[PDB]
């Protein structure tokens, strides 16, 4: 169904573009015939904007895939920006670690998860306070799970990511 | 592999029985002359659930069992594990156990509300937390259903 709808949408977009082009050509020809109507020369940016070129270069607003791609690109950019130690301190001041553990820790593909773990480890490379905060968060989650351990198998089932993150953190001396 | 092992074990048992019979021939009381079985334990649990459901009918027995505090054990351990039919039977048994005992109803409502609130605390943090509340909600719906 998605494939059929995509094909139909593409054809519809093409037809709409062609119709708009024909109408714009007719309108421009009519304006040119009008001698009183002075031809408006367009700056390059104005020409590009007014052109039909800028019509099909976006995904849907509530496109879950587009949002996921944005998040992945943001993760890569943050991982890069973390290299400057002063930038690392500034980001830790911004408190990214809590957001990263809270939202982006588990979701996404396996490669995304590994990259997120690497970035989290790098963020606490030498910041004793940040390392303490991250360890506190991990230990708190683990203990909260262990409180109801006797009752919830799912509780045990939902601690793998935290343990992997802790192992990775211990791995980097 | 399990089938092959079972066949081999059956053959070995038959041979041992034949040898023992031959040795005895050579040589109530006359009639007289596994522990780590998950399936056996599950069957025992199912039979216990059925028996408890039966015994629930005697209201005095119901009060006695409630005093024994079986409600907490049932909610904690047997509530989720087991087959779907076992789950429905357990829900029915829990409902019946709280037939008219206001204190028991309060206790069960308290347990359900506590679990739900604990889950909701980390709702923004764990989708699985939301995922693992279905059984409690089904139990509450069943309890509300029985007037």
């Amino acid at each position: 169904s998605f494939d059929e709808l995509s094909k139909i949408i593409q054809k519809v977009f093409a037809s709409r573009k062609e119709l708009l082009e024909y109408d714009l050509q007719q309108r421009e020809a009519a304006t040119k015939s009008s001698r009183t109507s002075v031809q408006p020369t367009f700056t390059a940016s104005q020409y590009r904007a007014l052109s039909v070129l800028g019509c099909g270069h976006t995904s849907s607003t509530k496109c879950y895939g587009c949002a996921s791609a944005v998040t992945e690109h943001c993760i890569t950019l943050l991982r890069a920006l973390a290299t400057n130690p002063a930038l690392r301190h500034i980001l830790v001041s911004q408190g990214l670690i809590r957001e990263l553990f809270d939202y982006n820790l588990r979701r996404g593909a396996a490669a995304m998860r590994e990259e997120v773990r690497q970035l989290m480890c790098l963020l606490t490379r030498d910041n004793p306070e940040a390392t303490q905060q991250m360890n506190d968060l991990i230990i708190g989650k683990v203990s909260t799970a262990l409180k109801g351990h006797w009752a919830n198998p799912d509780l045990a089932s939902s601690l793998q990511y935290e343990m992997l993150l802790l192992t990775d953190s211990i791995s980097k001396e």
